[PDB]
């Protein structure tokens, strides 16, 4: 019985992948030292960062590193991984939450740094922690059609400023319990960068394939996590509850269009908000925790770069084998949920 | 290779309610003009911007985008439940996270199948959004899309006027800040759809993009932008079959009178085919193109079969040109 494609991508591949770890370690121990007088005033006796969220350290750049710089570093590395020159790139999309300016796009800045040709289409996509997958999909649609041969999706995140300003606000003798709780999640963020070269499959026959997938939304929850360059406010309790509800809905669609059954997937690359959010997600879908790589403990939450960083690390660690079915899953502020598949 | 089954179901624009005239602005800049001895009316007499519009206090980009979206849905005569994709393309944004699109979508009440995200690409983003939506429609992923764009400039005016008025500022710093006083508020939205759902609707053919990202760092913008546009037009001739005398309207990004005339001169375009709103509304960023297209529609200037060129030269530098057949 002939079936449809369900609109999954055909002949779109991952030619190259890379990540950059930011150089400076900031431990939760140091942060707690700074916060301790405020913890004490507020009666907080548990280590909410280390023991509850499960984050022991995160990485930071120098103050003067912009999103575009981190993105450029990852892009050069992914080009090497793909063994191609910048001249082959026909599309470059930046997907980071961090942004150099309102205008022009961070993508144009990265493109300028790398020296793209005058044929290269460039723009930014912004969608909280899901944007790298959005960028992959947009690239995939062009590649499938054959409008381009190769695309770069890039994402550099700089959390330096949010750390600096949040730590100042949270150490004020006047900070309220409500504002302290509201901003605490900002201290689980991390710096880092990732980039991916995608290509028409005919150019890279043995490369992993990207199939695309499904998305569902609950945009009535768009107030749950709001962030600017120096501040992020989060309702962690509702993010957890409403996020899981949305992912359940999304998983129903995934079973229908991707044919997913958790036991038949080899890796789950999940956006990571915290240890308890991850645990809840894994328990909710009955996923084998051994299939779920985490970097949150030592790098925290790298926003939309998280997924590709974890995928790149799995590649480098030699955890991925030909034929492996890899689920990319994320719940992003919006709320949105996306679930897609890569076949290694 | 061009899109065969993508149409424009509905289109709308919102004009911001408060007028700030350049005469009014100049009264405030006069002492600083005098100091440094300018004695020239750069806004009114050179740039050709005589007024621009501002929103009420505390109107966010999402609010303006939402107003435009509601009016575009009416123009398309469809309910929000039909929208499968909502992309926001504005420079102005409520937050870094979440997307301004999610906020607009929440305001409208989109369904749980509706995909949303922001695209940012200076003044070219609305055209990028249309392209992105077109590809999804063509592939059958969705039946209808909203592309929305609300621009706010209230804060920029307050801050810039105070800054450029301060003791430290050199000529040049000042002349650079003058450019900020050409920005205007406004909003637009477009419903795109699969053509079989809306026979007789205008059709979006798609377009071409060329870049010169070596210039991502005003007079310079002009020359290099036009050179980039020339390259892009050469491409448009080949892929779109474009020739100037065969196009009925040129809908272009709205930057300044000198910039517009230089563009018209370069391509040998009949200026009668180039509607402008900069004089009274200033530069509305990526919303300018769809606002002008919407005004052309509302004015009854567009007739069945009209070949309409949409184009912008954006910060990057980037240049995109696309065709709509009315
Ligand atoms: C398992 C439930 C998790 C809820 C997720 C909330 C969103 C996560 C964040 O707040 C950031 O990582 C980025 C983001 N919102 O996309
Ligand atoms: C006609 C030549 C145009 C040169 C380009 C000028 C830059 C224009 C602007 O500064 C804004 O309108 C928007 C933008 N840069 O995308």
């Amino acid at each position: 019985v002939p079936r449809g494609s369900h609109m999954l991508f055909q002949n779109v591949s991952i030619a190259g992948l890379a990540h950059i770890d930011a150089p400076h370690t900031l431990t939760s121990k140091e942060i707690n030292e700074r916060l301790q007088p405020t913890y004490d005033r507020l009666g907080i006796k548990t280590d909410v960062l280390g023991d509850v969220a499960g984050i022991h350290a995160r990485r930071l750049w120098d103050q003067d590193v912009q999103a575009s710089d981190a993105a450029t570093q990852a892009a050069r590395k992914a080009l090497i991984d793909a063994n191609i020159g910048i001249e082959k790139i026909g599309l470059l999309i930046n997907t980071s939450v961090s942004r150099d300016y309102l205008e022009p796009s961070t993508a144009s800045i990265v493109s300028g740094n790398l020296g793209v040709s005058d044929h290269c289409m460039t723009f930014d996509v912004a969608n909280a922690c899901l944007a790298f997958i959005n960028g992959m999909d947009i690239a995939a649609r062009m590649l499938e059609r054959g409008e381009i041969d190769y695309a770069l999706v890039v994402d550099g995140e700089t959390a330096n400023l949010v750390y600096e300003k949040t730590l100042e606000r949270m150490t004020s003798p006047d900070v309220t319990e409500e504002e302290f709780r509201n901003e605490l999640a900002a201290l689980t963020l991390g710096c880092g960068a990732a980039a991916m070269v995608m290509a028409r499959s005919e150019l890279v026959p043995d490369a992993p394939r990207y199939k695309g997938g499904v998305t569902r939304s609950a945009t009535e929850w768009n107030k749950l996590c709001r962030g600017n360059l120096d501040r992020m406010v989060t309702d962690t309790r509702l993010l957890l509850i409403e996020g899981i509800k949305l992912a359940q809905k999304t998983f129903v669609a995934a079973k229908q269009v991707l044919g997913w059954a958790v036991e038949e997937l080899d890796q789950f690359v999940i956006h990571q908000v915290s240890r308890p959010h991850t645990a809840a997600f894994v328990k909710s879908f009955g996923i084998d925790p051994a299939k779920v790589m985490t970097i949150f403990g030592e790098h925290g939450n790298i926003g939309p770069a998280s997924v590709p960083i974890v995928l790149s690390k799995l590649k480098e660690l030699g955890r991925l084998k030909k034929g492996d079915r890899i689920a990319l899953l994320g719940i992003g502020s919006g709320l949105n949920c996306s679930m897609a598949e890569v076949v290694w």
